[PDB]
């Protein structure tokens, strides 16, 4: 997408990385912040946790993306919140 | 500045018994999805109409434009 969408985030990363809930995204076309639940972030640092999520973005991280901030969550962590 | 995490506390506390799973929003336009067990036999219009009174006068300022897509828990177990 030339112009990317909140709405284009949430679909993306929900296509890329199985069982996840792009539960809250926010930005204005440059700037967005996603929280990302996911299983299969269990055990994994919060490095490899965003870079599994930068990667499931592919080429849309790349090229049509300028900045993404992420918080990523199990699904036990959000719930015990 | 108005956020997802606002209309998500709103929405709950003005809805009786409803959830917000999740939202969008740029901090002008924001779009939510909504599960309540209310919405049972209730077309999507009513549905829709219901979250708008829910929210109040939170309507009027703080959320410029608001999109819904509205379901009972059920319909989105599939
Ligand atoms: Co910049
Ligand atoms: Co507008």
């Amino acid at each position: 997408n030339a112009m990317v969408t909140t709405h284009d985030i949430k679909q993306w990363i929900e296509t890329g990385l199985s069982e996840s809930r792009v539960i809250s995204a926010e930005g204005d076309g440059h700037h967005f912040e996603a929280v990302v639940l996911c299983p299969t972030f269990e055990g994994q640092t919060a490095l490899t946790r965003h870079r599994l999520v930068y990667n499931a973005l592919g080429s849309h991280m790349q090229s049509d993306i300028h900045a993404l901030s992420l918080k990523t969550y199990t699904p036990d962590e959000y719930e015990r919140g």
